[PDB]
């Protein structure tokens, strides 16, 4: 196990394992106990009122961040049993990561990636950086410096903001050259983000509603992850910040996301980014590896400790993976590189972990949270080492009840969120109604999409690769703790400098003329009002009178809910009811005027107003007309330039060396032709399947109101009885909540079917015909030009071969580019 010694917060100092400890502080600080958890690292079972002397209060500032979710109480860790919890919830968070393979790959390569020791001047001289090492007293009082890798600490005034801190250098960026830091982790594992999800409806027909809460083994994953990528400093710099276009009233704020959360995030997560963008980034930490190489090579002292030139050698050999040769010249391999910096990109990422934790997650960041939920996994009938929360042998085994906030009610307790739920908004009107920041469109700009497509170019002559590479690797020795010299009393020290976020603006104003997406959602939403719920057809009747709550199904549905009837006939009133709702609900359109479109779906015409147009007969009409144009809301600007015209160097009498060319040449033909579909499907995915993604998401809110509503509307009509008639009727609405829910799965998946259709018909029609005719311009282009290349001996080989191979174009197979059930599930079948 991780943990050797259980560790509780009344073990009275020992000096060794328990200790009072000083971390670097830009002033003076008081010693802190702080227990060790492991090799190189450590825990401190306080609020972070240390690190950084600016968040020296555990107050709410007067302005709110941009965080969807935020909880605030300074009560919190101040008591001694509080810290014997938060002990407890880390050890057994640290036990059940080491526990997956995944978990024990992170953890070795963060305990051997011990940072960079190039705080010298001198450049064959090696010296400790203060800002990496942490001081120990003993009891008699002479405190020793230690070094270490990683330390954890309550979060601060933001309870669930659990963002990596580090210290740095005055000249060096540490996080980013290949030195590497120490990483101070702000995490918590008594409170966790309960969010919202409806893609796992198709594999768990019965999914119960409500939100679900996220495992806190993940989330410690995501920070080990960031804390691993630091300490080997291959982070990327904090200004490559993935530009979102703001200006529009369908538009984002701003959604600061950095390419590091990209690439921690992984999955489709790491796929919004381009080929270019990350060769770039692989070749400028291969410059930086090479320039540490060099540093290694040329350093022959150590300054600081007893420990000898090879030892340290070996250790830093090991951190970096560098080939050494026998006259000790440390080079950095392609491969052996190629292989950490992978694994460490896109091997090392939180997809990944959700797989193997076997736990429900979101797969891209735009489904924000919705609450913060505290819980208690200190004991075993909560929450298990191997399983988690889906504890076995139960009802909350299969189907993630475990998860689920409303089946496991007694684990899960939601607590107030401080910001509010339209604090930060837009103002949209053509009534000028408010928008959360948070519900919006996510639209990437032109700019963080680059390709090298135009420049020439010139011929010359799963689960199972997880398990591939842990086969592979070695769990044999750590680094050890080395006896160091004792540091200063006070270690002083400043927190990395972040780059300035400039405060959005909030309550923009926008006018317009036709009736947003949003407005139409808003003109659905009551306020659980006493009085009579009256639904109706038209969205300005809706948004003025809040009574009034707009309704996409036919007038019949209206009629029928906007009756009375005594307890004689709400017997029959329930199951017509939930017959009517069900039907229209499942109602279904077959069609085959337009391509890959097999289902129709009516009723989203309306119901969004996604073709700003009332009739949903003309919708189906519009459809088979302009494609799946009509679903975005704003068209993504795709442009592919000239391609570059291959260069083929000529080799005069050498036969065998003019074939090579002819081979490479047809070999790069193939794969420029996968280059361009990868970089077309990466802008489908960016520009197109989130707006897909969000109009799926606003339709499930939709529907759930529109059930919400008529509930509402019945219970309404079911208190104005008398108690006899309720004791004899016993209506239970419950059942009917259940019954409505399950009528709402049942429609999801056909709405789920029609949009994930749409979605790729769009691809299948509108982006890959713009990259297939510029490769069939290039094709022309190419065979012309080789065919004066060949002008001796195998010449009508040479042409058979070359027309046959540039006659047909390379299939689209979208299994290589995108890995998502649903999205090959409706490619499929075309």
């Amino acid at each position: 196990p991780f943990v050797n010694k259980q560790f509780n917060y009344k073990d009275p100092v020992n000096g060794v394992d328990i200790a009072y400890i000083k971390i670097p502080n830009a002033g003076q600080m008081q010693p802190v106990k702080a227990f060790k958890i492991h090799n190189k690292i450590w825990v401190i079972p306080e609020r972070d009122t240390f690190t950084n002397p600016e968040e020296g209060d555990l107050n709410p500032p007067p302005e709110a961040k941009q965080v969807p979710v935020s909880y605030y109480d300074s009560t919190y860790l101040s008591t001694d049993n509080e810290k014997d919890n938060y002990l407890k919830g880390v050890t057994k968070l640290f036990e059940r990561i080491y526990s997956t393979d995944l978990g024990r790959m992170l953890l070795t390569s963060i305990v051997r990636g011990i940072p960079f020791w190039g705080g010298s001047t001198i450049d064959t001289e090696l010296k400790v950086i203060d800002t990496n090492c942490i001081n120990v007293i003993q009891p008699d009082g002479s405190y020793r410096s230690e070094e270490l890798n990683l330390v954890i600490i309550g979060p601060s005034a933001d309870i669930i903001q659990f963002e990596c801190k580090s210290f740095g250098h005055e000249v060096l960026n540490l996080t980013r050259n290949g030195y590497g830091s120490t990483q101070y982790i702000r995490f918590s594992p008594d409170f966790t983000f309960g969010f919202e999800e409806s893609l796992e409806v198709d594999t768990n027909p019965l999914l119960g509603a409500g939100k679900f809460a996220t495992d806190p083994a993940v989330t410690l994953a995501h920070q080990l992850i960031h804390a691993g990528h630091r300490l080997y400093g291959i982070a990327i710099n904090p200004n490559r910040v993935f530009k979102v276009n703001t200006n529009a009233y369908y538009e984002m704020s701003g959604l600061e996301v950095s390419f590091e959360e990209l690439r921690t995030f992984g999955g489709h997560d790491a796929k919004f980014i381009d080929s270019l963008q990350e060769n770039e980034f692989r070749l400028y930490y291969y410059n930086k590896f090479k320039d540490i190489a060099s540093t290694l090579n040329k350093a022959k002292s150590i300054v600081g400790t007893t420990a000898s030139l090879q030892y340290m050698k070996n250790v830093f050999k090991e951190k970096y993976l560098l080939s050494e040769d026998t006259s000790g010249k440390f080079s950095v391999d392609k491969l052996k590189f190629d292989k950490l910096y992978k694994m460490l990109t896109e091997i090392y990422t939180e997809d990944n972990f959700v797989k193997f934790f076997k736990v429900l997650n979101a797969k891209t960041f735009l489904n924000f949270d919705k609450a913060v939920f505290k819980i208690n996994i200190v004991p075993k009938v909560n929450y298990t080492i191997y399983d988690g929360f889906n504890l076995r042998n139960t009802n909350l085994a299969a189907n993630f009840n475990g998860q689920n906030t409303e089946i496991n009610n007694m684990n899960f307790t939601k607590l107030k969120n401080f910001t509010g739920l339209f604090e930060f908004y837009k103002l949209l009107c053509v009534l000028c109604i408010k928008v959360n920041n948070w519900d919006l469109f996510f639209s990437p700009s032109e700019d963080n999409f680059t390709n090298d497509l135009n420049k020439g170019e010139e011929i010359t002559s799963s689960l199972d690769l997880i398990q591939q590479y842990y086969l592979t690797f070695n769990f044999d020795n750590e680094p050890e703790n080395i006896s160091i010299e004792n540091l200063s009393s006070d270690i002083i020290g400043q927190l990395e400098l972040m780059p300035n976020i400039e405060r959005f603006p909030n309550g923009k104003k926008y006018e317009l003329d036709k009736y947003t997406m949003f407005h139409y959602l808003r003109a659905q939403e009551f306020e659980h009002g006493k009085s009579r719920i009256a639904l109706t057809n038209s969205v300005n009747e809706a948004l003025l009178n809040p009574s009034r709550v707009y309704t996409f199904f036919s007038s019949d549905y209206v009629k029928k809910v906007n009756k009375a009837t005594e307890a004689a006939m709400f017997l029959g009133w329930v199951e017509q009811l939930v017959y009517d709702f069900t039907d229209e609900t499942s109602e279904v359109s077959t069609t085959d005027k337009i391509a890959d479109i097999t289902i129709i779906i009516p009723y989203i015409g309306p119901a969004l107003n996604i073709g700003n147009m009332l009739y949903k007969d003309d919708f189906v009409g519009a459809l088979i007309f302009s494609g799946a144009v009509i679903l975005l809301e704003f068209i993504p600007e795709i442009a592919i330039p000239v391609l570059g015209t291959f260069a083929l160097v000529s080799y005069i009498a050498n036969k065998v060396l003019t074939v090579q060319t002819i081979d490479n040449a047809l070999s790069k033909r193939n794969e420029k032709w996968d280059e361009v579909y990868k970089y077309i499907v990466t802008n489908w995915l960016a520009k197109v399947n989130t707006q897909i993604d969000l109009i799926r998401k606003k339709m499930k809110e939709a529907l759930e109101n529109q059930a919400e509503a008529t509930k509402a509307i019945i219970n309404y009509q079911y208190n104005q009885y008398t108690e006899e008639e309720k004791n004899n009727i016993n209506f239970n609405i419950d059942d009917l909540s259940s019954k409505l829910n399950e009528s709402i799965n049942k429609a999801m998946i056909n709405i789920n079917k029609f949009l994930n259709q749409c979605s790729v018909s769009y691809l299948m029609n509108s982006m890959i015909p713009y990259g297939v005719k510029r490769l069939e311009d290039f094709d022309a282009s190419l065979k012309d030009a080789l065919l004066k290349y060949i002008y001796i001996g195998q010449v009508d080989r040479l042409k058979d071969k070359v027309n046959n191979t540039l006659s047909t174009d390379i299939p689209f197979q979208l299994s290589k580019y995108v890995d998502n059930q649903r999205l090959l599930s409706t490619f499929t079948e075309y």
